[PDB]
């Protein structure tokens, strides 16, 4: 387990319903400029971030996933240096409440993160495991239970209604 240096939260909503906040520890030492983009669209200081998105899809038993705040349907999403930037950290292994950074293949970081809610090894060396959920893992298998339809995509939305440093 790597070492915490910034923490960030997500607000989560479905249609009236408040469901809680979500606590992340970032691992700074480990994946610098994938932490920074991460802690930088949760504050939107840039004019642009996780605030107002939903979470796209959620795959039961395996993970939840969001970050595309430009199409919300997971074609979309950007970071704050560009379109796209390296792969910083392979080595480190996923584990129940781990975000990790989605992808097209090596270097292609965007915005678009999941949130692992059960062992996924065949994702492991693929992905940068960036950072873990403190609290609020309540609030993530919660979300993870939420009624999908054809892609895996919440019936109502699923949305972050606030997101910040902490």
């Amino acid at each position: 387990e790597p070492e915490v240096t910034a923490k960030v939260y997500f607000d989560a909503m479905i249609d009236s319903e408040p469901l809680g906040r979500i606590t992340i520890g970032l691992f700074g030492k480990d994946a610098p400029l994938t932490t920074e983009n991460f802690r930088q669209l949760c504050t939107g200081e840039h004019g642009f971030g996780y605030k107002d998105s939903i979470f796209h899809r959620v795959i039961p038993n395996f993970m939840i996933q969001g970050g595309d705040f430009t199409n919300f349907d997971g074609t979309g999403g950007k970071s704050i240096y560009g379109e796209k930037f390296a792969d910083e950290n392979l080595k480190v292994k996923h584990f129940v409440g781990a975000l990790s950074m989605a992808n097209a293949g090596p270097n292609t970081n965007g915005s678009q993160f999941f949130i692992t809610t059960a062992p996924t090894p065949w994702l492991d060396g693929r992905h940068v495991v960036f950072g873990k959920v403190l609290d609020g893992m309540d609030v993530v298998l919660r979300i993870e239970k939420t009624k999908t339809n054809s892609h895996d995509r919440p019936v109502k939305p699923v949305k972050i209604v606030a997101s910040g440093e902490l």
